[PDB]
């Protein structure tokens, strides 16, 4: 009762930090590597317009 | 009850992984879209002043 | 018993709640990668046969 | 512990081994994408360079 439901709510939340926690590294690494395509891309472009 | 409670635990964090996995697939299109949207008007640039 | 059985279930379900959202995000990562790099070398291949 | 204590320690540690599992192997996918994606930009633009 006091324990069935507080050991429920003890393995939501213990696993929702693991699973926020994982998506959030998730969410920077798809942001940094999409990011730092940019940059690459838009310097290429810039450097190849700059000697034709 | 012990069936009752697995299936909250069982809902409750499958509420919380569809919503960050949704999030994801979100985000991912989101950035492949905007990088298929950059390199096509780049490359059209480049074509127009070669 | 009771509590190891329900243990197991609460295991083995999350797991496929979870591998299906990871291999559906793997292919889509795979998925918008193969498009861009084929995007990338039609386009430059593009590019040097109009020089 | 108890054996709920117990138990839900397991549930925990055993679903927190899929998540971070397919966590890692999502990290790994992303960084390989990235990386290839600029191998090729990389060669493509010191292939242009050298052609204009």
């Amino acid at each position: 009762g006091s324990i069935i439901n507080e050991t429920a709510d003890d393995i939501v939340y213990r696993l929702t930090v693991i699973i926020d926690d994982r998506y959030e590294s998730l969410k920077n690494l798809i942001t940094l590597r999409a990011d730092r395509l940019e940059m690459i891309i838009n310097d290429n472009v810039s450097t190849i317009l700059a000697s034709i």
